[PDB]
């Protein structure tokens, strides 16, 4: 019947996107980068997802295709950016952009959430 899953927190996405961008830009293979981000995670759910994303990458699927198994986590814009890097041979640069993006999203969202709580109480 019906299913419903939620995404991850804005700081959680900011962390894994920064970590992945750091690793890929350093020249490490994508599969190894995904393993490092998973094994460095404090969050079981994020660990499990990245193992699953990695598993598809090792079966030959693109990163963008693989992230599409978690559309509740990585929205269409995020996955399009990934696809454009992969298509063009600029996966490193796009991940850097997405990491800056995810960090700016976390800051603005957290500021707004905090402002709501401060004022309400
Ligand atoms: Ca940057």
């Amino acid at each position: 019947g019906f299913a419903f899953k939620r995404g991850i927190s804005t700081p959680d996405l900011a962390l894994i996107t920064r970590q992945l961008a750091t690793l890929v830009q350093s020249g490490m293979p994508l599969e190894e980068c995904l393993r490092a981000v998973a094994e460095q995670s404090e969050k079981p759910r994020i660990r499990t997802m990245l193992v699953a994303v990695r598993a598809k990458v090792t079966e030959g699927y693109t990163l963008s295709d693989s992230l599409g198994d978690y559309p509740h986590v990585f929205d269409e814009l995020f996955r399009s950016m990934v696809a454009a890097g992969e298509k063009s041979g600029h996966l490193d640069s796009v991940l850097e952009r997405l990491a800056d993006y995810a960090e700016n999203r976390q800051k603005m969202r957290s500021k707004l959430q905090q402002a709501s709580e401060n004022l309400y109480f």
